[PDB]
């Protein structure tokens, strides 16, 4: 059985976390696949490197170790939704985060509690490529169990996230997240009038989830 341990994010974890996040969102990503081409492996390392110190300082993120190998197999990058770093993303990933803000912004700032230390934004969650289905399913449950524990320990009012893959969306629903938006990603219009995910099927959703803790 997979034996896992959730360790808070340390500064030395940068390259291990970047590898996992690139693996989970490069050509495997449900939104990034439609921005092909022009999205390189380094675009997510660039974002993570720009926010790495603040991400570790906020002490809201953790990595998941396989205690049998003492290697990181998963990570949950979290921020206070009302206290996130300012990112000038100079890649095509700007459309992704502008789309996520398009999904989150209106709901966050109008229907979610006001003030800091209220909204725990589970904005990124990744697992290692080597994980087989069982290891991945088990690691996803472990990270969900831990973001709740971190949310309660850090005294947040609830967990807030936009789930962009069918697996994370289903996990959120069986974990009793409330659905606050079920948006069809091929209907989102970029600033230039185009639909960056217009080639995605109608069935691909960006679901904004929220569970009070
Ligand atoms: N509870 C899961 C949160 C998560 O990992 N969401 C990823 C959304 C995303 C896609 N591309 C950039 N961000």
């Amino acid at each position: 059985m997979l034996k896992m341990e959730a360790v808070p994010l340390r500064l030395e974890h940068r390259q291990e976390v970047i590898d996992i996040i690139v693996a989970s969102f490069y050509n495997k990503a449900d939104l990034e696949q439609w921005l092909k081409p022009g999205v390189l492996r380094t675009d997510y390392s660039d974002i993570l490197n720009d926010i790495w110190n603040v991400l570790v300082e906020r002490d809201l993120s953790f990595v998941v170790y396989d205690t049998n190998t003492d290697r990181i197999i998963g990570t949950a990058l979290n921020f206070d939704a009302r206290n996130e770093p300012e990112v000038d993303i100079k890649s095509k990933l700007l459309i992704v985060f502008e789309f996520l803000e398009f999904c989150e912004g209106p709901i966050r700032d109008n229907y979610l509690p006001k003030g800091l230390n209220q909204i725990l934004h589970s904005f990124m969650m990744g697992t290692a490529e080597k994980l087989n289905p069982r290891e991945n399913i088990a690691c996803m449950h472990f990270m969900e169990h831990e973001v709740l524990r971190v949310a309660r320990e850090k005294q947040f009012a609830g967990i807030f996230t936009t789930n962009t893959s069918p697996l994370t969306q289903q996990l959120a629903d069986v974990y009793h997240y409330k659905t606050l938006l079920n948006f069809q990603v091929n209907e989102y219009v970029h600033s230039d009038g185009s639909r960056p995910f217009g080639d995605a099927p109608d069935e691909q959703r960006a679901i904004v989830h929220w569970k009070e803790v």
